[PDB]
């Protein structure tokens, strides 16, 4: 058939890096590439295409209990190991992760069917807002 | 409220940038990573979480009619201005990248519930397969 249309699940990728490489692209950009898995979603109307590509990373799983030290290494950031406390400030999380970095954490608080984040590391702060699906 | 049970969808995400030049993030990866969103999916029982955070990212639409040349900038790739040319070789989606790169197109097929891609480059050849949702 020459019905394209779906929405379509990237399970295989071989040879992207050589691919990417033959395309010049930077190998910091490759390394970071060859890591991603993508979506397509294809819409056709007899030979009309409009495909619409998304990039995905894993990330790894983070567990924890409040109140129980762990150890997390930060693979997907700096890949440095701390050492990570999560403990209840009322209905905010608070996470102090001890390590190389000073002042490093996160604040982690539910307000409507918005979750917001606070990062920490020196005296820079990252802000980001989630909504709920 | 403690529940931060759901999945979430970031829609916001401030100062990313100075927070993971804190951490000393190559300036590579933050140059990719100040352009993805994050969906985190928080089981949580209790005092017990379980954090899963998938990252994503845009990728520019490509609308094409078969047979009609158009022009292709490659961002997402290596950001070149190429001229593709879309034909079908019986069933198969054949494309022309016709610019600087020699050899430089995509073989694009449906077989059963999977889609096959083969980008080409110069000697290079990747093979992406998708399963239908």
């Amino acid at each position: 058939t020459r019905d394209q249309n779906g929405t379509w699940e990237m399970e295989s990728n071989e040879n992207f890096e050589g691919y990417m490489k033959a395309l010049d692209i930077d190998f910091h950009t490759r390394k970071i590439a060859v890591r991603l898995t993508q979506t397509k979603v294809i819409d056709q109307d007899g030979d009309n295409f409009k495909d619409k590509t998304t990039s995905t990373f894993r990330n790894y799983d983070v567990d924890f209990t409040v109140g129980v030290e762990f150890d997390e290494y930060t693979k997907s950031l700096d890949n440095r190991h701390v050492k990570a406390l999560v403990t209840w400030e009322g209905d905010v999380l608070v996470c102090v992760q001890k390590g190389e970095k000073e002042n490093r954490g996160w604040k982690k608080w539910i307000e409507g069917d918005k979750l917001y984040l606070e990062l920490t590391c020196g005296d820079q702060v990252c802000r980001q807002v989630f909504k709920k699906k």
